[PDB]
């Protein structure tokens, strides 16, 4: 997949067939994008939120700064993320940049966005 | 509709045909339960939160310790209830307690329990 100007992709990351990685957060003060290691962008996703190690990008899924996300497994991304407040449970893909252990998919029942744990990332 | 050993229902409410209004919030030190001035229970509501004046329960909803809401009209809210943080988007009943203007009901086409403002509260 595509790689924008001022992104970076961490050690063992896998770029899915025609996913897109965004380069630069919007506004004035906008940082650069960077998905940590071992991450996986499904085929036909879009990321553009900084993603932190061991997170998952489900095929077909846009992570996009404005994009509302439903927390699932809070207790377990608390461990990998001690500084992270996860009081709530509606979070925009900008407040979540740079965590650890996420897991962006499609709730295919409800249609809502989920933001949850990746399994792998525990172990 | 019915009121429930400790329950005070304010000057100029409705209690709807068949409604419930619960007396006792949930706990040790679970408080009495109170509706305010000018509230409208709908036909076959529950009410088990206090509420505050203004307040509206559709027909047919109930608004459980437990149930959670999607906020609705969080400025003109915020108006009515200046020390409240609305700050987020899902909150229990329990948390929504006595505040002014709300208004209870199910958006029929995505199924979402919503509160949001009571559009006569502002007036
Ligand atoms: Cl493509
Ligand atoms: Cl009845
Ligand atoms: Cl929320």
């Amino acid at each position: 997949g595509r790689i924008s100007s001022s992104a970076i992709v961490g050690e063992g990351s896998d770029v899915g067939g025609g996913a897109s990685i965004l380069g630069v957060l919007s506004g004035t003060s906008g940082n650069a994008i960077s998905v940590g290691k071992a991450c996986l962008l499904g085929a036909n996703s879009v990321t553009g939120i900084p993603l932190g190690d061991n997170c998952i990008v489900d095929a077909g899924i846009a992570v996009l700064e404005g994009t509302k996300f439903l927390l699932k497994d809070a207790e377990e991304l608390a461990k990998l993320n001690p500084y992270f407040n996860f009081d709530k449970e509606i979070y925009k893909g900008l407040e979540l940049k740079g965590l650890n252990g996420l897991h962006f998919r499609q709730d295919s029942i409800s249609g809502a966005m989920i933001v949850a744990l990746n399994k792998k990332a525990v172990k």
